[PDB]
């Protein structure tokens, strides 16, 4: 008969889902942003120039003006289109002539003869390509697409914990078990060897495996504990829905204390864990402690979950279960960010590299 | 005495090899090549070449002949020798004077200015010099070397699995089970505290650990299960050998329903499980719930799978336990093959930005 | 009852703790090398510097001889101390001539024309202007700051099994058990679910979950084995302190003769294993099978072992249970190890190509 610890295992692999909602999954990650380098390179560029190309930046009415399109349109083969708006943000801080003083010694290129400047200018014109060919390489923008947030992840999380994009504080506020589905008895709740339960999220399935009632409570009520029950005193005869003082008796068992580093593996390794604890049956897979018939908490009937997806004949945990498909989700993102945020770094070196060289006179006059 | 569930732990571990069988474990990475980026680099370096050094490629006698080298023989005063099957290669199409025209606007270098042409030639010149130094990481061939294929890996995890290179079918056909070694009773065939199994495969040690037999269907038998035994009906005293009926019976207790990404912590995960769960004793090492002498099935006994090579004091299973040796094999090839990638596309990248940099125009003329 | 092979799970999560020490977990990981490749470019610098240059750094009392600073201050007009260091590193070697004259020869620069010298040291100093930038990436000081080496992480998981830096032999010379701190009977020693146990390492706590006594052997104390106890002998109503001969009879249930990868997610794993089997309780949390008061080795009391820093209202087991924080440490490491050489692999990589450029005349001279 199912007593005491003989469901430690499956309460084991049900925590280390539940630890990993709440605010406590961390991305730790570092977003690659080469943009203020290649925003700045572009106004070293522009900067550096002749005050011709600048001229044609200037409004031809007033100097400090940004050219109103309508007024000076562009040429033909000019190919200055869709250029320009890249070009006048790098030029309308230049438009201003004390800015393009202040901009000339800041890095590093005013007060050289004209043989020097015009060395330098070819220069930074090459380097300025280098980076463009580079932050506009079509690798780019795809990774970017690839790109998560850690608070994006935590709602998923929380989704396919509690249902709810945050989670719920030691009474449940704002939280009813089972959906509100909860009927008759426990198996009915919980399920059997023939029917499904009525839990959809991470959180009731734990209840469901680790709960006491006022039945079992001396026996297999304590399947997930050592000395002392939860003492839920749950009796679904009676209510069947179980209130917030019970489902926080039985999250407790959980390190709902921690963090934990955001990893793609760290994700599959907890959907393996439970996935593979389901027993498959003829019509339902069984997780927890099962001896006969249902999930009634009976010490001679089991303390657990049953599932209708996954059967000796068909279903992928990961897949066709709701809510280990939405964490597989949040696993499937982490990867796709982690090769994004990698792939990013590569370029972000690159254009760090060419604006400390593009503020090297030395480097320049060479 | 074991009873229902009591394997829970030990299906769950040798499921988790079951389902990689099959074609369902996937070699997802991208074989790189740069060798078309690369190709078309050391075209225009030859298109823009002079047209004295492309003369240099033609027989002497009619101009779009190429120059043969037992006839002209190259000048042994210059290190024309090495290079001369890659510039050739290159070449070939150019030796027609039409298609040299043709590539020559192609690569927007047909054109004018004798002055700014040699400009572009000295660009694409350095541009082709740092692409192939970029390339040229002799540690290759052996990299190439150390690459497998998605087939190869699969047939070495079915023959960890099966010892076939596919799995059998629903009803295993072609497949006979432990070898067709197994005698005498389950004992025998499973091993005990003083002898190993006959099985050498991991499908066989799993049929050792979860099936019911014509004595335990009603305890011992229920061991992998929760609602229903297999239902095998396995004699091995008036038959041995199990039937393919009976083995699917034990298989479809596993996932084999879906994917797994094939990585190296994918394959050291799963069998560390399995390797950790082995009970280390002074002759063998016991893998399913033991309590007396063998692993014969008896509620008294056990339902187990026994094993000689590694005990409490030497083997460690994934170097001495022939099957988890063969799936060892797989991560260490996949480690390689994952090594390799890396340290074959670098170039890609770089190569790739060379190409946009050496067909524009404006960067040819700086 | 706490019988024979209650145990089994709670001993495979700790003995993938105990295979882990040693000297069995290693860092294959290769060791970048970007500092060498950069030193590599400053000596060819200097090799190809003018006479007059590598003359600045010898003393005027024979040229072998190193310039002393103090006895020939720097010029207080020159940028010469903010860079003399690594100058001084490459010149050292340089200072003989004959050393000189084979550098030289190994670059490919003995035996030029004054132009052809001038033309190809100024396109060195050019690749090594770049290569010094790429290095002032401060994610590449960052990174080869988070390097670690496998001898410091082999101390450190032998420090958070057996409290010491190497592992001790198979008499655990050198060790006394419990920190010498094992009185009065094992319920004091390990623990209960009001008192936590003496076990401050996680081969002590290996020990309380699977070693019979001399009450217990043949029932509780083969909760960790298959047929045969492990036959300790301990006795701790007369002497409270196993001996090593009994803590070796322990050991030996684990995978001592093998080896282990080292990495962030391996280390996670295994913690994540035992951190959510420790069942808490209101004033404890209990590693092992547990039915009634203690962790006393009684059938119908626990063969477990108990902690007082994590219960059901407080604690993370990887920051507040010491010996796992320890192991938590050396995840921590490998986790920054591991982004380290991946962000190291393009600089070293690219600094590799500016040497192999750096060695080819063609390119010098374009
Ligand atoms: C690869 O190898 C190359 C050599 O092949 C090597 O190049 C060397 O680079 C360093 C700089 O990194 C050069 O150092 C310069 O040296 C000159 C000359 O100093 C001598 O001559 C002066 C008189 O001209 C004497 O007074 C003096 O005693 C020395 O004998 C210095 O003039 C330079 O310093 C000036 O500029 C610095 C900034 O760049 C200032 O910090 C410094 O205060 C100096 O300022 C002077 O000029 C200012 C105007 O700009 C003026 O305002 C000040 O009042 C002042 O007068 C500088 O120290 C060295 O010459 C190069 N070696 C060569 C070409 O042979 C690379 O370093 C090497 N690569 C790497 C990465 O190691
Ligand atoms: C891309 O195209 C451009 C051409 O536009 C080139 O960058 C390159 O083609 C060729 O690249 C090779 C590799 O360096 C160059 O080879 C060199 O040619 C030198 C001149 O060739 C000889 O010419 C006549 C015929 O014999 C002779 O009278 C001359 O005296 C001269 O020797 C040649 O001197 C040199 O040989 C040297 O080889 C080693 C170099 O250190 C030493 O053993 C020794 O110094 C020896 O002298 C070498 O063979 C070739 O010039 C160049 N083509 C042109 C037109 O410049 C293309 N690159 C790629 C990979 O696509
Ligand atoms: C950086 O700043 C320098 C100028 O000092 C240039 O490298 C570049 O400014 C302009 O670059 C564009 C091309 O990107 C040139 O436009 C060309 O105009 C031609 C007609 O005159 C047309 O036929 C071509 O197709 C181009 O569209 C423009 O001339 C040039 N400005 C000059 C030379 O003053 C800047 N590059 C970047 C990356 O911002
Ligand atoms: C579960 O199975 C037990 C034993 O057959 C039964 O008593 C319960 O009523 C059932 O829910
Ligand atoms: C396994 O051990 C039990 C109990 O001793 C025995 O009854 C069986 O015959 C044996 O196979
Ligand atoms: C553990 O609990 C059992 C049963 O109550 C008791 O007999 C032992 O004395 C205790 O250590």
């Amino acid at each position: 008969n199912i007593g005491t610890g003989d469901n430690v295992l499956h309460r084991a692999a049900l925590c280390g889902i539940i630890e990993l909602a709440g605010k406590r999954a961390k991305l730790e990650t570092a977003l690659p942003n080469f943009q203020n380098e290649l925003n700045s390179i572009l106004e070293l560029n522009m900067t550096a120039a002749e005050p011709t190309w600048l001229d044609q930046f200037r409004d031809k009415d007033d100097r400090s003006k940004p050219r109103d399109l309508t007024k000076q349109p562009l040429p033909k083969d000019t190919n200055w289109a869709d250029h320009w708006t890249a070009w006048a943000k790098a030029a309308l801080p230049l438009l201003n002539d004390e800015t393009h003083q202040a901009k000339l010694k800041e890095y590093k290129l005013a007060g050289l003869q004209p043989e020097k400047l015009e060395r330098a200018r070819n220069t930074i014109r090459r380097l300025t390509a280098e980076a463009v060919a580079k932050a506009q390489d079509p690798t780019v923008a795809e990774s970017t697409a690839d790109l998560t947030t850690e608070e994006d992840l935590q709602k998923q999380i929380n989704q396919a914990v509690y249902s709810k994009d945050t989670e719920p504080d030691d009474d449940f506020n704002g939280y009813t078990a089972f959906e509100g589905k909860a009927s008759t008895n426990r198996q009915t709740i919980c399920g059997s060897a023939v029917a499904g339960s009525k839990a959809t999220n991470a959180m009731d399935a734990l209840f469901c495996v680790c709960a006491d009632d006022r039945t079992n409570g001396a026996d297999a009520g304590k399947a997930c504990v050592a000395g002392t029950a939860p003492g839920t005193g749950w009796n679904p005869g009676v209510t069947a829905t179980p209130t917030g003082t019970m489902l926080q008796k039985v999250r407790k068992l959980c390190n709902t204390h921690g963090k934990t580093t955001l990893s793609a593996a760290a994700i599959e390794g907890r959907l393996t864990a439970v996935g593979n604890l389901l027993t498959r049956g003829s019509a339902t897979s069984i997780l927890g402690s099962f001896l006969a018939t249902d999930c009634s908490g009976d010490q001679g009937s089991g303390m657990c979950v049953a599932y209708t997806e996954v059967t000796d004949a068909k279903g992928t945990p990961t897949k066709d279960i709701p809510w280990m498909q939405k964490l597989d989700s949040v696993r499937i993102k982490l990867q796709k960010h982690e090769r994004a945020v990698e792939k990013l770094g590569k370029p972000q070196h690159d254009l760090k590299t060419i604006l400390t060289l593009a503020k090297d006179p030395a480097y320049l006059q060479l």
